[PDB]
Protein backbone atom coordinates (compact mmCIF):
# COMPACT_ATOMS: atom_id res chain seq x y z
CA UNK A 1 0.00 0.00 0.00
CA UNK A 2 1.76 3.24 -1.46
CA UNK A 3 -0.60 5.76 -0.05
CA UNK A 4 -0.51 4.50 3.50
CA UNK A 5 2.17 5.01 5.87
CA UNK A 6 1.94 3.96 9.46
CA UNK A 7 3.00 2.24 12.96
CA UNK A 8 0.75 -0.95 12.29
CA UNK A 9 -2.60 -1.23 14.17
CA UNK A 10 -1.48 -3.62 16.96
CA UNK A 11 -0.32 -3.04 20.41
CA UNK A 12 3.36 -3.40 20.65
CA UNK A 13 5.66 -0.97 21.90
CA UNK A 14 7.41 1.01 19.39
CA UNK A 15 8.15 4.63 21.20
CA UNK A 16 10.86 5.45 23.78
CA UNK A 17 9.31 9.07 25.62
CA UNK A 18 10.72 8.64 28.69
CA UNK A 19 12.96 5.01 28.82
CA UNK A 20 13.39 2.26 25.75
CA UNK A 21 10.00 1.41 24.59
CA UNK A 22 8.10 2.87 26.76
CA UNK A 23 4.75 3.49 24.53
CA UNK A 24 2.57 2.30 21.32
CA UNK A 25 2.65 5.24 19.26
CA UNK A 26 -0.31 4.50 16.77
CA UNK A 27 -0.18 6.91 13.42
CA UNK A 28 -1.43 6.81 10.10
CA UNK A 29 -1.16 8.84 7.35
CA UNK A 30 -2.82 7.91 4.30
CA UNK A 31 -1.91 10.41 1.12
CA UNK A 32 -5.28 12.12 -0.11
CA UNK A 33 -3.62 13.96 -2.70
CA UNK A 34 -2.34 17.48 -1.85
CA UNK A 35 -3.40 17.01 1.90
CA UNK A 36 -2.24 13.94 4.14
CA UNK A 37 -5.14 12.50 6.31
CA UNK A 38 -3.72 11.68 10.18
CA UNK A 39 -5.03 9.68 12.59
CA UNK A 40 -3.27 9.26 15.75
CA UNK A 41 -3.61 7.93 19.43
CA UNK A 42 -0.49 6.88 22.81
CA UNK A 43 -0.78 4.08 24.63
CA UNK A 44 2.25 4.39 27.52
CA UNK A 45 2.92 1.21 29.01
CA UNK A 46 5.52 1.69 31.35
CA UNK A 47 7.67 4.55 32.94
CA UNK A 48 7.52 7.77 34.21
CA UNK A 49 4.06 8.73 32.15
CA UNK A 50 2.52 5.04 32.43
CA UNK A 51 0.07 5.79 35.35
CA UNK A 52 0.06 10.08 36.07
CA UNK A 53 -0.19 11.17 39.62
CA UNK A 54 -0.36 15.41 40.03
CA UNK A 55 -0.39 14.97 44.16
CA UNK A 56 2.79 12.95 43.79
CA UNK A 57 4.46 14.81 40.83
CA UNK A 58 2.58 18.13 40.41
CA UNK A 59 5.14 19.44 37.83
CA UNK A 60 4.46 15.85 35.65
CA UNK A 61 2.22 18.10 32.96
CA UNK A 62 3.17 17.37 29.59
CA UNK A 63 5.62 15.35 26.98
CA UNK A 64 6.72 15.09 23.49
CA UNK A 65 6.69 12.55 20.99
CA UNK A 66 9.02 13.41 17.90
CA UNK A 67 9.21 12.27 14.32
CA UNK A 68 12.05 13.67 12.09
CA UNK A 69 12.76 13.30 8.66
CA UNK A 70 15.32 13.61 6.14
CA UNK A 71 15.22 15.14 2.59
CA UNK A 72 13.96 11.84 1.32
CA UNK A 73 11.19 11.72 3.88
CA UNK A 74 13.20 9.03 6.15
CA UNK A 75 12.36 8.91 9.93
CA UNK A 76 15.98 9.58 11.68
CA UNK A 77 17.05 7.69 14.93
CA UNK A 78 16.95 10.38 17.33
CA UNK A 79 12.80 10.60 16.86
CA UNK A 80 11.23 8.95 19.60
CA UNK A 81 9.05 6.73 17.36
CA UNK A 82 11.18 3.75 16.26
CA UNK A 83 12.62 3.02 12.57
CA UNK A 84 11.55 -0.49 12.55
CA UNK A 85 7.99 -0.03 13.18
CA UNK A 86 7.46 2.32 10.50
CA UNK A 87 6.90 1.80 6.81
CA UNK A 88 4.09 1.87 4.11
CA UNK A 89 0.94 -0.64 4.70
CA UNK A 90 1.56 -4.38 3.34
CA UNK A 91 -2.23 -5.77 5.28
CA UNK A 92 -2.00 -5.07 9.05
CA UNK A 93 1.52 -5.16 8.81
CA UNK A 94 4.12 -3.04 7.05
CA UNK A 95 6.48 -4.20 3.86
CA UNK A 96 9.87 -6.33 5.25
CA UNK A 97 12.50 -3.60 3.99
CA UNK A 98 12.76 -0.28 5.01
CA UNK A 99 11.44 2.39 2.15
CA UNK A 100 13.48 4.30 0.43
CA UNK A 101 11.29 7.62 -0.26
CA UNK A 102 8.36 9.00 1.03
CA UNK A 103 8.96 13.36 0.08
CA UNK A 104 4.78 13.19 -0.75
CA UNK A 105 4.00 12.41 2.40
CA UNK A 106 6.05 14.77 4.42
CA UNK A 107 4.88 18.49 5.69
CA UNK A 108 4.87 21.36 2.92
CA UNK A 109 7.70 23.95 3.81
CA UNK A 110 6.50 26.51 2.32
CA UNK A 111 3.20 26.05 4.55
CA UNK A 112 5.31 25.21 7.20
CA UNK A 113 8.77 26.72 7.35
CA UNK A 114 11.61 25.53 8.95
CA UNK A 115 12.66 27.93 11.97
CA UNK A 116 14.37 31.22 10.86
CA UNK A 117 14.62 35.09 11.71
CA UNK A 118 11.32 35.38 9.38
CA UNK A 119 8.09 36.42 11.16
CA UNK A 120 7.00 32.66 12.59
CA UNK A 121 3.18 31.71 12.03
CA UNK A 122 0.75 29.28 13.94
CA UNK A 123 -0.40 27.68 10.88
CA UNK A 124 1.77 25.03 11.31
CA UNK A 125 0.12 23.54 14.54
CA UNK A 126 -2.90 22.13 15.12
CA UNK A 127 -4.59 21.56 18.29
CA UNK A 128 -7.03 18.72 19.05
CA UNK A 129 -7.88 17.12 22.50
CA UNK A 130 -7.66 13.58 23.46
CA UNK A 131 -9.71 11.63 26.60
CA UNK A 132 -7.34 9.40 28.97
CA UNK A 133 -9.25 5.84 29.38
CA UNK A 134 -12.19 7.11 27.12
CA UNK A 135 -13.40 9.24 30.49
CA UNK A 136 -14.83 12.48 28.90
CA UNK A 137 -13.54 14.17 32.02
CA UNK A 138 -9.78 13.11 31.28
CA UNK A 139 -8.93 15.70 28.79
CA UNK A 140 -5.64 15.89 27.47
CA UNK A 141 -4.11 18.67 24.51
CA UNK A 142 -2.20 16.92 21.77
CA UNK A 143 -0.63 19.86 19.87
CA UNK A 144 1.14 18.90 16.89
CA UNK A 145 3.82 20.94 15.17
CA UNK A 146 4.98 20.75 11.50
CA UNK A 147 8.82 21.88 10.51
CA UNK A 148 9.76 23.08 13.84
CA UNK A 149 12.50 21.21 14.68
CA UNK A 150 16.61 21.10 13.80
CA UNK A 151 18.58 18.31 12.66
CA UNK A 152 15.86 17.45 9.98
CA UNK A 153 14.40 17.86 6.97
CA UNK A 154 11.13 17.47 7.98
CA UNK A 155 9.55 16.96 11.31
CA UNK A 156 6.16 15.93 13.02
CA UNK A 157 5.66 16.70 16.79
CA UNK A 158 3.05 16.22 18.98
CA UNK A 159 2.79 17.38 22.38
CA UNK A 160 0.59 15.99 25.30
CA UNK A 161 -0.18 18.29 27.81
CA UNK A 162 -3.07 18.66 30.72
CA UNK A 163 -4.32 20.92 33.12
CA UNK A 164 -6.03 18.62 35.70
CA UNK A 165 -4.82 17.47 38.72
CA UNK A 166 -5.05 13.57 37.74
CA UNK A 167 -4.56 11.16 40.10
CA UNK A 168 -3.88 7.61 39.47
CA UNK A 169 -4.98 8.24 35.52
CA UNK A 170 -3.32 5.79 33.29
CA UNK A 171 -1.96 7.61 29.83
CA UNK A 172 -3.70 5.93 26.88
CA UNK A 173 -5.87 8.02 24.72
CA UNK A 174 -8.82 8.07 22.28
CA UNK A 175 -7.92 8.82 18.38
CA UNK A 176 -7.50 12.22 17.08
CA UNK A 177 -7.84 13.11 13.07
CA UNK A 178 -5.88 16.01 11.25
CA UNK A 179 -4.80 16.36 8.40
CA UNK A 180 -1.66 18.80 6.56
CA UNK A 181 -0.94 20.26 3.29
CA UNK A 182 2.04 17.40 1.93
CA UNK A 183 5.41 18.47 0.36
CA UNK A 184 4.52 17.28 -3.02
CA UNK B 1 -17.50 1.81 -4.99
CA UNK B 2 -15.96 4.69 -3.23
CA UNK B 3 -18.64 6.10 -0.78
CA UNK B 4 -21.08 4.78 1.28
CA UNK B 5 -23.91 6.74 2.36
CA UNK B 6 -27.59 7.25 3.86
CA UNK B 7 -28.23 9.70 1.03
CA UNK B 8 -28.54 13.60 2.11
CA UNK B 9 -32.16 14.06 1.93
CA UNK B 10 -33.82 15.07 5.32
CA UNK B 11 -36.25 11.70 5.44
CA UNK B 12 -35.74 9.80 8.55
CA UNK B 13 -34.24 6.86 8.55
CA UNK B 14 -33.08 5.97 11.69
CA UNK B 15 -35.19 4.79 15.22
CA UNK B 16 -33.61 6.21 18.45
CA UNK B 17 -36.61 5.65 20.91
CA UNK B 18 -39.71 5.02 18.10
CA UNK B 19 -39.66 4.04 14.95
CA UNK B 20 -38.17 6.42 12.55
CA UNK B 21 -37.91 9.07 14.75
CA UNK B 22 -34.39 10.71 13.30
CA UNK B 23 -32.38 11.41 10.22
CA UNK B 24 -29.04 10.46 10.91
CA UNK B 25 -26.91 11.84 7.57
CA UNK B 26 -23.91 9.54 7.51
CA UNK B 27 -21.38 9.29 4.44
CA UNK B 28 -18.17 7.24 4.79
CA UNK B 29 -15.42 7.87 1.86
CA UNK B 30 -12.35 5.16 1.80
CA UNK B 31 -9.53 7.21 1.24
CA UNK B 32 -7.40 4.08 0.86
CA UNK B 33 -6.31 2.55 4.43
CA UNK B 34 -8.99 5.46 6.28
CA UNK B 35 -12.20 6.31 6.04
CA UNK B 36 -13.14 9.91 6.42
CA UNK B 37 -16.52 9.95 8.00
CA UNK B 38 -19.10 12.94 8.24
CA UNK B 39 -22.14 12.75 10.63
CA UNK B 40 -25.33 14.69 11.48
CA UNK B 41 -28.68 14.18 13.33
CA UNK B 42 -31.88 15.77 12.99
CA UNK B 43 -34.17 14.14 15.48
CA UNK B 44 -38.07 14.54 14.54
CA UNK B 45 -40.03 13.18 16.63
CA UNK B 46 -40.53 11.31 20.46
CA UNK B 47 -38.84 10.98 23.55
CA UNK B 48 -35.25 13.03 22.35
CA UNK B 49 -37.11 15.43 19.89
CA UNK B 50 -37.40 18.46 22.27
CA UNK B 51 -34.86 18.53 25.12
CA UNK B 52 -36.43 19.86 28.10
CA UNK B 53 -34.08 19.57 31.56
CA UNK B 54 -36.10 21.29 33.52
CA UNK B 55 -38.71 19.30 33.63
CA UNK B 56 -37.09 16.17 32.85
CA UNK B 57 -33.21 16.42 34.42
CA UNK B 58 -32.45 12.90 33.54
CA UNK B 59 -33.08 12.73 29.92
CA UNK B 60 -29.02 13.33 29.29
CA UNK B 61 -27.91 10.90 26.26
CA UNK B 62 -29.11 8.79 23.80
CA UNK B 63 -27.31 5.65 21.64
CA UNK B 64 -27.47 5.02 17.73
CA UNK B 65 -25.74 1.70 16.77
CA UNK B 66 -24.62 0.51 13.32
CA UNK B 67 -24.40 -3.27 13.42
CA UNK B 68 -22.72 -5.14 10.59
CA UNK B 69 -21.74 -8.63 9.63
CA UNK B 70 -18.94 -10.16 8.14
CA UNK B 71 -19.38 -8.83 4.55
CA UNK B 72 -19.79 -5.32 6.10
CA UNK B 73 -23.40 -5.16 5.26
CA UNK B 74 -25.51 -3.21 7.93
CA UNK B 75 -27.74 -5.48 10.05
CA UNK B 76 -31.37 -5.22 10.15
CA UNK B 77 -31.91 -4.68 14.42
CA UNK B 78 -29.49 -1.17 13.91
CA UNK B 79 -30.87 2.13 14.78
CA UNK B 80 -30.49 3.08 11.36
CA UNK B 81 -32.53 1.38 8.46
CA UNK B 82 -30.95 -0.25 5.66
CA UNK B 83 -33.47 0.74 2.99
CA UNK B 84 -31.12 4.27 2.00
CA UNK B 85 -27.89 2.88 3.72
CA UNK B 86 -25.89 1.91 -0.18
CA UNK B 87 -23.13 3.35 -2.30
CA UNK B 88 -23.71 6.45 -3.54
CA UNK B 89 -24.78 7.34 -7.31
CA UNK B 90 -25.85 11.11 -7.44
CA UNK B 91 -27.64 12.56 -4.54
CA UNK B 92 -28.96 8.89 -4.17
CA UNK B 93 -27.97 5.28 -3.93
CA UNK B 94 -27.27 2.81 -6.74
CA UNK B 95 -29.92 0.54 -7.44
CA UNK B 96 -28.79 -2.83 -5.81
CA UNK B 97 -28.39 -3.29 -2.09
CA UNK B 98 -24.40 -3.88 -1.83
CA UNK B 99 -23.25 -7.45 -1.01
CA UNK B 100 -19.24 -6.35 0.27
CA UNK B 101 -17.92 -3.59 2.22
CA UNK B 102 -15.33 -5.06 4.51
CA UNK B 103 -12.93 -1.56 2.93
CA UNK B 104 -15.38 0.82 4.88
CA UNK B 105 -15.47 -1.49 8.10
CA UNK B 106 -13.15 -0.05 11.28
CA UNK B 107 -10.14 -2.59 11.58
CA UNK B 108 -10.51 -5.47 14.35
CA UNK B 109 -6.56 -4.92 15.20
CA UNK B 110 -6.44 -1.53 15.56
CA UNK B 111 -10.57 -1.74 16.95
CA UNK B 112 -10.97 -4.80 18.76
CA UNK B 113 -14.27 -6.88 19.66
CA UNK B 114 -15.03 -6.96 23.09
CA UNK B 115 -13.17 -9.52 24.82
CA UNK B 116 -11.62 -10.69 28.13
CA UNK B 117 -8.92 -8.86 27.13
CA UNK B 118 -7.58 -4.85 28.25
CA UNK B 119 -9.75 -2.46 26.52
CA UNK B 120 -8.31 0.64 25.18
CA UNK B 121 -9.58 3.75 24.43
CA UNK B 122 -8.24 4.08 20.60
CA UNK B 123 -11.25 2.55 19.54
CA UNK B 124 -13.04 5.44 20.64
CA UNK B 125 -12.97 9.25 19.14
CA UNK B 126 -14.47 12.20 20.69
CA UNK B 127 -16.48 15.95 19.38
CA UNK B 128 -18.41 18.10 19.49
CA UNK B 129 -21.89 19.31 17.72
CA UNK B 130 -23.58 22.03 18.32
CA UNK B 131 -28.17 22.06 18.66
CA UNK B 132 -29.43 24.30 16.08
CA UNK B 133 -26.53 25.53 14.79
CA UNK B 134 -25.85 28.11 18.26
CA UNK B 135 -22.47 27.94 19.78
CA UNK B 136 -23.62 27.93 23.07
CA UNK B 137 -25.58 25.22 22.82
CA UNK B 138 -22.77 22.29 22.80
CA UNK B 139 -23.69 18.19 22.75
CA UNK B 140 -21.28 15.54 23.07
CA UNK B 141 -20.70 13.09 19.95
CA UNK B 142 -18.84 9.94 21.49
CA UNK B 143 -18.00 7.46 18.56
CA UNK B 144 -16.88 3.80 19.43
CA UNK B 145 -15.85 1.52 16.64
CA UNK B 146 -16.36 -2.69 17.40
CA UNK B 147 -17.65 -2.66 20.75
CA UNK B 148 -21.18 -4.27 20.05
CA UNK B 149 -22.04 -7.93 20.39
CA UNK B 150 -23.92 -9.98 17.89
CA UNK B 151 -22.30 -8.53 14.62
CA UNK B 152 -18.34 -8.61 13.25
CA UNK B 153 -17.84 -4.76 12.97
CA UNK B 154 -20.26 -1.88 14.73
CA UNK B 155 -20.09 1.85 14.71
CA UNK B 156 -21.54 3.61 17.84
CA UNK B 157 -22.67 7.02 17.97
CA UNK B 158 -23.37 8.17 21.47
CA UNK B 159 -25.27 11.81 22.11
CA UNK B 160 -25.15 13.80 25.75
CA UNK B 161 -24.94 16.87 27.21
CA UNK B 162 -24.33 18.74 30.52
CA UNK B 163 -26.43 21.77 29.83
CA UNK B 164 -29.86 22.54 31.20
CA UNK B 165 -31.52 22.58 27.79
CA UNK B 166 -35.19 24.13 28.21
CA UNK B 167 -36.90 23.16 24.85
CA UNK B 168 -34.21 23.23 22.76
CA UNK B 169 -34.86 21.03 19.45
CA UNK B 170 -32.26 18.05 18.72
CA UNK B 171 -30.80 18.75 15.31
CA UNK B 172 -27.56 19.24 14.98
CA UNK B 173 -24.03 20.82 13.03
CA UNK B 174 -21.34 18.28 11.52
CA UNK B 175 -18.76 16.56 12.07
CA UNK B 176 -15.84 14.93 10.56
CA UNK B 177 -13.53 12.19 11.77
CA UNK B 178 -11.89 9.29 10.39
CA UNK B 179 -11.00 5.59 11.28
CA UNK B 180 -8.77 3.04 10.33
CA UNK B 181 -9.80 0.49 7.52
CA UNK B 182 -10.00 -3.17 7.83
CA UNK B 183 -8.73 -3.81 4.51
CA UNK C 1 -1.60 19.98 -12.74
CA UNK C 2 -3.46 19.02 -9.83
CA UNK C 3 -7.39 18.60 -10.51
CA UNK C 4 -7.82 17.12 -7.05
CA UNK C 5 -6.87 19.95 -5.31
CA UNK C 6 -8.09 23.85 -5.10
CA UNK C 7 -5.93 26.19 -2.93
CA UNK C 8 -5.05 29.75 -2.31
CA UNK C 9 -1.40 28.56 -2.50
CA UNK C 10 0.38 27.65 0.68
CA UNK C 11 2.71 31.06 0.62
CA UNK C 12 1.93 34.25 2.88
CA UNK C 13 0.83 36.97 0.05
CA UNK C 14 -2.21 38.93 1.28
CA UNK C 15 -5.26 37.40 -0.85
CA UNK C 16 -8.03 38.15 1.41
CA UNK C 17 -10.23 41.12 2.35
CA UNK C 18 -12.13 41.48 5.58
CA UNK C 19 -11.94 45.99 6.57
CA UNK C 20 -9.74 46.93 4.03
CA UNK C 21 -7.60 45.47 1.10
CA UNK C 22 -5.79 42.62 1.08
CA UNK C 23 -5.48 42.72 4.71
CA UNK C 24 -5.39 39.34 5.15
CA UNK C 25 -3.95 35.62 3.97
CA UNK C 26 -6.47 32.89 4.33
CA UNK C 27 -4.73 29.79 3.68
CA UNK C 28 -7.57 27.29 2.71
CA UNK C 29 -6.97 24.07 0.47
CA UNK C 30 -9.96 21.97 -0.63
CA UNK C 31 -8.88 18.28 -1.72
CA UNK C 32 -11.48 16.17 -3.08
CA UNK C 33 -11.81 12.69 -2.12
CA UNK C 34 -14.88 11.64 -4.10
CA UNK C 35 -17.96 12.68 -2.47
CA UNK C 36 -16.27 14.52 0.59
CA UNK C 37 -14.23 17.54 0.03
CA UNK C 38 -11.24 17.73 2.54
CA UNK C 39 -10.49 20.92 3.62
CA UNK C 40 -8.04 22.69 5.56
CA UNK C 41 -8.04 26.49 6.52
CA UNK C 42 -6.18 29.06 8.56
CA UNK C 43 -6.08 32.70 8.73
CA UNK C 44 -3.15 35.50 9.22
CA UNK C 45 -4.14 39.00 8.96
CA UNK C 46 -1.86 41.31 8.05
CA UNK C 47 -2.76 44.91 8.54
CA UNK C 48 -6.34 46.98 9.78
CA UNK C 49 -8.91 46.61 11.91
CA UNK C 50 -8.82 42.88 12.59
CA UNK C 51 -4.72 42.65 12.57
CA UNK C 52 -3.77 43.79 16.66
CA UNK C 53 -7.30 42.54 18.89
CA UNK C 54 -7.90 45.13 21.82
CA UNK C 55 -10.98 44.82 23.52
CA UNK C 56 -10.17 46.82 26.05
CA UNK C 57 -9.89 49.92 23.45
CA UNK C 58 -12.30 48.21 21.25
CA UNK C 59 -14.73 46.11 23.47
CA UNK C 60 -17.39 45.43 19.75
CA UNK C 61 -14.58 44.27 17.71
CA UNK C 62 -15.59 40.75 18.58
CA UNK C 63 -16.04 38.91 15.32
CA UNK C 64 -15.88 38.79 11.75
CA UNK C 65 -16.82 37.40 8.34
CA UNK C 66 -15.13 35.94 5.11
CA UNK C 67 -17.31 34.63 2.49
CA UNK C 68 -16.58 32.48 -0.73
CA UNK C 69 -19.51 32.65 -3.56
CA UNK C 70 -19.29 30.80 -6.00
CA UNK C 71 -21.14 30.41 -9.27
CA UNK C 72 -23.63 27.53 -11.53
CA UNK C 73 -19.71 26.49 -12.48
CA UNK C 74 -18.35 26.61 -9.25
CA UNK C 75 -16.27 29.77 -10.55
CA UNK C 76 -15.09 32.36 -7.70
CA UNK C 77 -17.38 35.81 -7.66
CA UNK C 78 -15.61 38.91 -7.68
CA UNK C 79 -17.63 39.92 -4.67
CA UNK C 80 -16.04 37.59 -2.56
CA UNK C 81 -13.36 38.31 0.53
CA UNK C 82 -11.26 36.32 -1.22
CA UNK C 83 -9.34 37.44 -4.53
CA UNK C 84 -9.63 35.47 -7.94
CA UNK C 85 -6.33 36.21 -8.69
CA UNK C 86 -4.41 33.02 -7.54
CA UNK C 87 -7.97 30.86 -5.85
CA UNK C 88 -7.05 28.00 -8.99
CA UNK C 89 -6.02 24.39 -8.94
CA UNK C 90 -2.67 23.41 -7.92
CA UNK C 91 0.20 22.68 -9.63
CA UNK C 92 2.95 22.40 -7.33
CA UNK C 93 3.49 25.12 -4.88
CA UNK C 94 1.90 27.42 -6.97
CA UNK C 95 -1.62 27.62 -9.29
CA UNK C 96 -2.07 26.32 -13.21
CA UNK C 97 -1.13 29.14 -15.34
CA UNK C 98 -4.97 30.15 -16.33
CA UNK C 99 -8.09 30.34 -14.46
CA UNK C 100 -10.10 27.51 -14.06
CA UNK C 101 -13.85 27.71 -15.84
CA UNK C 102 -15.54 24.36 -14.11
CA UNK C 103 -15.25 23.29 -10.03
CA UNK C 104 -18.41 22.16 -9.62
CA UNK C 105 -17.25 18.57 -7.67
CA UNK C 106 -15.89 21.26 -5.21
CA UNK C 107 -18.72 22.57 -4.69
CA UNK C 108 -21.01 21.87 -1.31
CA UNK C 109 -23.85 20.23 -1.97
CA UNK C 110 -27.26 21.51 -2.03
CA UNK C 111 -29.57 18.79 -1.36
CA UNK C 112 -27.00 19.16 2.29
CA UNK C 113 -26.92 22.40 1.98
CA UNK C 114 -29.91 24.08 0.89
CA UNK C 115 -30.07 27.71 -0.11
CA UNK C 116 -32.57 29.51 2.81
CA UNK C 117 -36.06 29.19 1.54
CA UNK C 118 -39.61 28.74 3.22
CA UNK C 119 -38.39 25.20 4.17
CA UNK C 120 -37.24 24.88 7.79
CA UNK C 121 -33.54 25.27 8.33
CA UNK C 122 -31.01 22.67 9.81
CA UNK C 123 -28.02 22.80 11.20
CA UNK C 124 -26.17 20.20 9.06
CA UNK C 125 -24.86 22.81 6.71
CA UNK C 126 -22.43 24.81 9.96
CA UNK C 127 -19.11 22.75 11.45
CA UNK C 128 -17.66 24.27 14.33
CA UNK C 129 -14.10 24.61 15.23
CA UNK C 130 -11.93 26.48 17.30
CA UNK C 131 -8.39 27.49 16.17
CA UNK C 132 -6.09 29.76 18.51
CA UNK C 133 -4.28 32.85 18.06
CA UNK C 134 -0.65 33.10 17.90
CA UNK C 135 -0.29 29.64 19.05
CA UNK C 136 -1.58 29.85 22.31
CA UNK C 137 -3.89 27.51 23.69
CA UNK C 138 -5.35 30.19 25.97
CA UNK C 139 -6.35 32.13 22.42
CA UNK C 140 -8.93 30.37 21.39
CA UNK C 141 -11.13 32.06 18.62
CA UNK C 142 -14.42 30.36 17.46
CA UNK C 143 -14.33 29.18 13.80
CA UNK C 144 -17.93 28.50 12.10
CA UNK C 145 -18.15 27.59 9.08
CA UNK C 146 -21.75 27.85 6.88
CA UNK C 147 -22.11 26.09 3.21
CA UNK C 148 -24.90 27.66 1.11
CA UNK C 149 -26.39 30.31 3.18
CA UNK C 150 -25.13 33.21 1.19
CA UNK C 151 -27.74 35.10 -1.51
CA UNK C 152 -26.44 36.15 -4.84
CA UNK C 153 -24.54 32.96 -5.78
CA UNK C 154 -25.04 29.62 -6.84
CA UNK C 155 -23.02 28.03 -3.53
CA UNK C 156 -21.14 29.47 -0.67
CA UNK C 157 -18.84 28.54 1.94
CA UNK C 158 -18.13 31.83 4.55
CA UNK C 159 -15.89 31.47 7.33
CA UNK C 160 -17.11 33.84 10.93
CA UNK C 161 -14.60 34.12 13.26
CA UNK C 162 -15.73 35.45 16.62
CA UNK C 163 -13.96 35.15 20.11
CA UNK C 164 -15.35 35.95 23.52
CA UNK C 165 -12.21 36.73 26.03
CA UNK C 166 -11.36 40.40 25.91
CA UNK C 167 -7.99 39.87 24.10
CA UNK C 168 -5.07 42.76 24.69
CA UNK C 169 -2.72 43.60 21.81
CA UNK C 170 -3.17 39.91 20.54
CA UNK C 171 -2.63 39.45 16.65
CA UNK C 172 -4.85 37.46 14.81
CA UNK C 173 -3.35 34.49 13.09
CA UNK C 174 -4.16 31.16 13.73
CA UNK C 175 -3.31 27.78 14.02
CA UNK C 176 -4.69 25.32 11.17
CA UNK C 177 -8.10 23.30 11.32
CA UNK C 178 -9.57 20.50 9.12
CA UNK C 179 -13.05 19.80 8.04
CA UNK C 180 -15.00 18.32 5.61
CA UNK C 181 -17.92 18.76 3.39
CA UNK C 182 -20.52 16.76 1.34
CA UNK C 183 -19.39 17.28 -2.88
CA UNK C 184 -22.39 18.53 -5.02
CA UNK C 185 -20.95 15.51 -7.71
C1 LIG D 1 -15.90 15.90 24.18
C2 LIG D 1 -16.02 15.57 25.73
C3 LIG D 1 -15.98 16.84 26.54
O1 LIG D 1 -16.38 17.91 26.09
N1 LIG D 1 -15.45 16.75 27.75
C4 LIG D 1 -15.35 17.89 28.67
C5 LIG D 1 -16.02 17.53 30.01
C6 LIG D 1 -17.47 17.07 29.90
O2 LIG D 1 -18.21 18.06 29.19
C7 LIG D 1 -18.12 16.88 31.28
O3 LIG D 1 -17.23 16.20 32.16
C8 LIG D 1 -19.40 16.06 31.15
O4 LIG D 1 -20.19 16.17 32.36
O5 LIG D 1 -15.96 18.71 30.86
C9 LIG D 1 -14.66 19.16 31.23
O6 LIG D 1 -14.85 20.34 32.04
C10 LIG D 1 -15.88 20.24 33.11
C11 LIG D 1 -15.77 21.46 33.97
N2 LIG D 1 -16.50 22.51 33.35
C12 LIG D 1 -16.25 23.74 33.81
C13 LIG D 1 -16.98 24.63 33.14
C14 LIG D 1 -16.94 26.22 33.43
N3 LIG D 1 -15.91 26.90 32.68
C15 LIG D 1 -14.71 26.14 33.13
C16 LIG D 1 -13.51 26.84 32.51
C17 LIG D 1 -12.29 26.36 32.28
N4 LIG D 1 -11.61 27.38 31.77
C18 LIG D 1 -10.21 27.36 31.36
C19 LIG D 1 -9.98 28.50 30.33
O7 LIG D 1 -10.45 28.04 29.02
C20 LIG D 1 -9.54 27.87 27.91
C21 LIG D 1 -8.81 29.21 27.73
O8 LIG D 1 -7.63 29.35 28.13
O9 LIG D 1 -9.43 30.15 27.21
C22 LIG D 1 -10.30 27.41 26.67
C23 LIG D 1 -9.34 26.90 25.59
O10 LIG D 1 -10.10 26.36 24.51
C24 LIG D 1 -8.41 25.83 26.16
N5 LIG D 1 -7.48 25.31 25.15
C25 LIG D 1 -7.51 24.06 24.69
O11 LIG D 1 -8.38 23.27 25.03
C26 LIG D 1 -6.42 23.71 23.68
C27 LIG D 1 -6.87 22.55 22.69
C28 LIG D 1 -7.65 26.45 27.33
C29 LIG D 1 -6.62 25.53 27.99
O12 LIG D 1 -7.26 24.31 28.37
C30 LIG D 1 -5.97 26.17 29.24
O13 LIG D 1 -5.68 27.55 28.99
C31 LIG D 1 -4.65 25.48 29.60
O14 LIG D 1 -3.68 25.68 28.54
O15 LIG D 1 -8.61 26.87 28.32
N6 LIG D 1 -12.36 28.39 31.74
N7 LIG D 1 -13.50 28.11 32.16
C32 LIG D 1 -15.73 28.50 32.74
C33 LIG D 1 -16.62 28.56 31.42
C34 LIG D 1 -17.93 28.49 31.34
N8 LIG D 1 -18.28 28.53 30.08
C35 LIG D 1 -19.63 28.54 29.57
C36 LIG D 1 -19.64 28.88 28.11
O16 LIG D 1 -19.34 27.64 27.42
C37 LIG D 1 -19.78 27.40 26.10
C38 LIG D 1 -21.31 27.47 26.10
O17 LIG D 1 -21.94 26.48 26.48
O18 LIG D 1 -21.89 28.52 25.74
C39 LIG D 1 -19.21 26.06 25.60
C40 LIG D 1 -19.32 25.92 24.07
O19 LIG D 1 -18.65 24.72 23.67
C41 LIG D 1 -18.72 27.14 23.39
N9 LIG D 1 -18.83 27.06 21.94
C42 LIG D 1 -17.77 26.89 21.15
O20 LIG D 1 -16.63 26.77 21.62
C43 LIG D 1 -18.05 26.82 19.66
C44 LIG D 1 -16.86 26.12 18.89
C45 LIG D 1 -19.44 28.40 23.92
C46 LIG D 1 -19.00 29.73 23.32
O21 LIG D 1 -17.56 29.85 23.41
C47 LIG D 1 -19.69 30.90 24.03
O22 LIG D 1 -21.10 30.68 24.22
C48 LIG D 1 -19.56 32.18 23.24
O23 LIG D 1 -20.28 32.00 22.00
O24 LIG D 1 -19.23 28.49 25.35
N10 LIG D 1 -17.20 28.57 29.39
N11 LIG D 1 -16.16 28.56 30.20
N12 LIG D 1 -17.70 23.92 32.28
N13 LIG D 1 -17.38 22.56 32.43
C49 LIG D 1 -13.98 18.16 32.17
O25 LIG D 1 -14.66 17.24 32.70
O26 LIG D 1 -12.77 18.30 32.42
C50 LIG D 1 -13.86 19.43 29.93
C51 LIG D 1 -13.89 18.27 28.95
O27 LIG D 1 -13.19 18.64 27.76
MG1 LIG E 1 -14.35 10.94 36.78
MG1 LIG F 1 -28.67 31.09 23.75
ZN1 LIG G 1 -0.36 -0.40 34.26
ZN1 LIG H 1 -38.30 19.37 15.05
ZN1 LIG I 1 1.17 41.24 12.14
Amino acid sequence: DTRTLWTTPDTSPNCTIAQDKDSKLTLVLTKCGSQILANVSLIVVAGKYHIINNKTNPKIKSFTIKLLFNKNGVLLDNSNLGKAYWNFRSGNSNVSTAYEKAIGFMPNLVAYPKPSNSKKYARDIVYGTIYLGGKPDQPAVIKTTFNQETGCEYSITFNFSWSKTYENVEFETTSFTFSYIAQE
